[PDB]
RNA sequence: GUUAAAACUCUUCUCAUGCUGGAUUCGAAAUUAGGUGC
């Protein structure tokens, strides 16, 4: 059980657009998973084969908050925000920029800040497959949030560090958003190549916040 | 294999107008068309 720890820096703006209007602050766990099965699909790995299935466990993306400029971690309830234990920063809504370009109205996250990798690989055959496209991200660069050909949403890793899992007991803080049957609404995409089939995979679940007891686990749902 | 994928912040618009390298200062200072032969 070790882990992938990373400083990734956006040297090109991201943007996600969840619902009603609200884009998201920070890349998720989801779309660095989604990046890394593009690029396993290309790099015919049998973590390609296998980023089909959700529940597969083994490799977990974690998703990626920000770095605060104390070395620490930012953390999220009912505050669309995160600030950090040193509280000296809170990152926010500001980080947004409204893009009009030609036709087309979003927003994305500016580019210049530094983000979080972890992926708690279980077993060391997957800590290979996960070495190998680490060293791939690397050479030339991932793509996160929409408008991926574009250019939108490029981050260079600055540090690859394999490091190791101590698990957490408690009954904790949700650094991510829980799926539990609670009130969070969190939506998905599950776009199949070689399928031509695109799904929007809609679920509710618990916000990012307080929660207690087995806890056999812990991307959309983490805690720490 | 990322609520994916697709869509260029594009088009139009001359750093242009006004203002003279002008003003001061003499090519002059020195030197016998001289020497020879009704």
């Amino acid at each position: 059980m070790k882990e992938i720890k990373g400083i990734l820096e956006s040297i090109t703006g991201f943007s996600i657009p969840l619902d009603n209007g609200e884009y998201a602050l920070y890349p998720a766990g989801r779309h660095l998973r989604g990046a890394i099965g593009y690029i396993a699909f290309n790099l015919d790995l049998p973590i390609s084969s296998k980023f089909l299935d959700f529940d597969f466990d083994d490799i977990i993306f974690r998703d990626l908050l920000p770095i605060s400029k104390c070395g620490k971690i930012f953390y999220p309830k009912n505050s669309n925000s995160l600030k950090c234990p040193s509280c000296n920063e809170i990152y926010g809504s500001s980080v947004l920029r409204n893009i009009m370009a030609r036709g087309l109205s979003y927003k994305e996250v500016i580019e210049g800040k530094k983000y979080r990798l972890s992926i708690i690989v279980k077993d060391e055959k997957y800590l290979n497959e996960m070495e190998a496209i680490i060293r791939y991200i690397l050479s030339y660069g991932i793509y996160l949030g929409n408008k991926v050909s574009k250019g939108y949403g490029k981050f260079k890793i600055k540090e690859y560090s394999i490091v190791d899992i101590l698990p957490v007991k408690d009954s904790v803080l949700l650094l991510s958003d829980a799926i539990i049957d609670g009130e969070k609404d969190i939506v998905f995409s599950k776009k199949e190549i070689s399928s031509s089939k695109f799904e929007i995979i809609r679920k509710r679940g618990k916000a990012k916040d307080i929660i207690r007891n087995n806890h056999n686990g812990f991307g959309f749902g983490e805690i720490i």
